[PDB]
């Protein structure tokens, strides 16, 4: 029924019927949005540059923020730890038992965040995930445990760490907003609530999602060198290696050698906050200062799945205002900001019709726009154009981070909405890449530098996270500043 | 981000907290649902006699309509052949190039019908169509072809027919009214206004989607038996011989003899419409007493993705009468009809969640029932009883069909939106599968009898159709009944 099952092959794609006149503005949108690969490598060089800069003493756009993830995880990691993701809409709690063959099970259970409860005190939040953990553990460890159970924290706000076990909020974000807590340590008010009921549990690590899906993916596929968000923001993390941490000069203890690794959360969103080497167009101009923080966060505003929509639309205006679409038609809803979400351009993107009938009734449903068949061309043209910038661009900081770490192949472990669900998006990134290196490869599945989809970051990497800390508290091993 | 991108595991499930008297319910449940390897061995026996009972003479309520199609595709097949797909919102037109090695190419567009056409002439309908297929041809052939085209006719409402090249509309269904077509056959309609705008395309075939299902996947793999669609209506076709169809004799010219293989399309929706076999429940009496159609289509009924939340919605009223669940809940929302539909099994099965958080914010939220999480425990196993009832029912018609024609290995060529989303239905099918005929095999994927995705029935399945039809009108080999 329907098209059948499989995949439909892409449209033929034929632009021979598209008039002279239109067909210049299908050039102009190329010529817009089209990344070479000479410009993709120009971009590389300057993102290194910049995660240098962020690990320097003077810092810079990107914040290259220590992960205090000190060592790798091997596979053969066995025991029971907890994760604890405290997200803007919910609280998950996951009981991970890691196999030791680089394998995990785990139990899960989701707690739907109260309205309240992101607007009110800071008590009552640590509280309220106190009650949860403690109706889990007693759930699952019915009898307690002989050993408190470690727990690693994915807490995925702005926070300063100075070791692991640790993480003083600098800003909330996601809705969040609690007096009392921005300025101080979280890990501590957790555990006190923790040890108010009397649960077993001991909060070992706080971290970012990102590390943790870099951290757990690493323990199944042992050649992952990174951990990728491609959603609706962005974010990677990788190793680097203490001695190329400038930041980190005077404040490590001896057992943090030189030659540690070191767990990085880039955050590089803010790269190229500057407006020097990124391709902004005059629409993502627009996009960005019609932001609730202009100037800010320039890389996510070119590469996340939020806007992608957002620059058609804008497009589109231009191209209405200028006299060469839509002409008879009502273009009341082009005119709302973010009207057209990421749904756009994937709907338009898979339409598998030679007449892009799927782009039609969009347009005419959801928009209430009749189109030509030859408009529709080009606003296919357009989708494929920004889904495939935001892969090249994406695409530049797996490079970079590769390239600075002398990474000749990798597995880039993958995930976010964009990566997971945004059509062609696999073979967009895969392309890309076989364009930065140039590389004499014939299959995907092949090349040297491969993104692959990721385990689950905020629950299994800090559960993992939570292991490999407890090794090192329990042993005496430092996990932070000298002090600290 | 959220649980990350791989399928999380399957919950636990622990049963421990739930009281003894939801237990005894429980049990009454998986008394109620449970199909045992034993009942689906009768089911499969007793559908084999009706296979053979519609096939007869006197007939059955398995209409068991011949296909018309009476060779195998071998894969070999060259040429240009062309696919309508009309259904009673869009028209679709295929090109499909046939490359000679089981491999093809398409071509497709999609056009919708004006809501004016569902109620217009008979005149306006061949029409709109022969204006669709100008245009499609006149861009994919700017300078025409060396030999018309052969199109083969996906018809997708009640019609009869005495040979390929034909089909007498029986009923509008959808909510067409077109005057002057039902009585008619509607080919040589499509036919004159094709040749009124000159276009180079003979209509060979006039086909049931699953007879495509059936061809298109032989053609491409060549260990397919079957097509099947379980979705929202349910289908099967697969190849009988001659000598097997007793309501035949008598009617077929010596170039279709007793040896000839037959596609049959078996329209098995109304297998055990009297009610012999299936292992009906209070709630099935009731979905039927209070469908369109009391007494017809039990199969289905029983098999569709369209009534799984309707046997929940059901037995979680019934419950709620008794006194079990929901005590102190508003189920208003509960009492409609067709309220759940398949979203709220599927979204059950799917609930990662110990504590099934997923089926309670489904609840709280679409239905305004507040729950426990022991009542949730309850809901998840009727979801998990409902939907693989519905799996093990499927598979006597695979199963019947494979026995009667001495199939002990095979691929079951498979599609529709049931098949294609519903959570776990490959492995609740082929673990039916393996009940059914005791196999000592650990893997699904080696299993002997096994559901493969089909290709595309009502297109490219139509082209080739077209193809194999051609073949036999060009040399005078028949396709129908003697004189037809």
């Amino acid at each position: 029924v329907r098209l059948g099952p499989k995949k439909p092959p892409a449209r033929k794609g034929s632009m021979a019927d598209v008039p002279a006149n239109l067909m210049e503005q299908i050039h102009g949108l190329e010529t817009l949005f089209t990344v070479s690969s000479e410009k993709m490598r120009s971009i590389v060089k300057h993102f290194i540059s910049e995660l240098d800069k962020g690990l320097s003493k003077k810092g810079g756009n990107i914040p290259m923020i220590p992960g205090w993830v000190v060592e790798y995880p091997t596979g053969k990691e066995t025991g029971d730890f907890l994760a604890l993701d405290l997200g803007g809409t919910n609280l998950r709690v996951v009981l991970v038992k890691l196999g030791g063959n680089h394998d995990f099970d785990t139990t899960q259970n989701k707690y739907r965040l109260p309205d309240h409860l992101r607007t009110g005190t800071s008590e009552q939040l640590w509280s309220f995930i106190a009650k949860c953990l403690k109706e889990f553990v007693d759930e699952w460890y019915p009898d307690g445990v002989s050993e408190p159970l470690p727990l690693g924290f994915t807490f995925s706000y702005p926070a300063s760490q100075k070791k692991i076990n640790s993480g003083v909020l600098q800003r909330w974000t996601k809705g969040f907003d609690i007096e009392g807590v921005e300025g101080h340590d979280v890990v501590p008010m957790l555990q006190e609530q923790i040890e108010k009921l009397n649960i077993p549990i001991n909060v070992v690590a706080l971290i970012n999602d990102t590390t943790g899906t870099l951290v757990a993916s690493l323990y199944t596929d042992p050649q992952t060198k990174m951990g990728i968000i491609i959603g609706t923001g962005v974010n990677g993390a990788y190793y680097d290696v203490v001695s190329g941490i400038e930041k980190l000069e005077g404040l490590l203890p001896e057992d943090i050698g030189p030659d540690s690794p070191m767990a990085i959360n880039c955050e590089y969103g803010s790269f190229d906050n500057e407006h020097l080497v990124l391709p902004r167009t005059k629409y993502d101009v627009i996009i960005d200062e019609e932001s609730p923080r202009p100037g800010q966060q320039a890389f996510e505003k070119m590469t996340s799945g939020y806007y992608l929509g957002e620059i058609m639309r804008l497009v589109l205006l231009d191209l209405y205002d200028s006299g060469f679409i839509f002409k008879d038609q009502d273009i009341s809803k082009l005119k709302e900001a973010y009207v057209m979400d990421t749904s756009y351009p994937s709907k338009i993107e898979d339409d598998p019709f030679e007449n892009l009938e799927d782009t039609d009734d969009l347009f005419k449903t959801n928009l209430n726009i009749e189109t030509t068949v030859v408009e529709r061309k080009l606003i296919r043209k357009l989708a494929e154009l920004v889904g495939t910038r935001a892969a090249r661009l994406t695409v530049c900081g797996v490079s970079a981070i590769c390239d600075k770490r002398g990474y000749k192949t990798a597995h880039i472990a993958a995930d976010g909405s964009v990566f997971n669900r945004y059509p062609g998006y696999k073979e967009k990134a895969a392309q890309a890449l076989k364009d930065i290196y140039n590389w004499d490869v014939e299959k995907m599945e092949d090349h040297p530098i491969q993104l692959v989809a990721a385990e689950d970051g905020s629950g299994v990497g800090a559960a993992i996270i939570a292991c490999l800390t407890q090794k090192r508290l329990a042993a005496g091993k430092s996990v932070g500043i000298k002090g600290e």
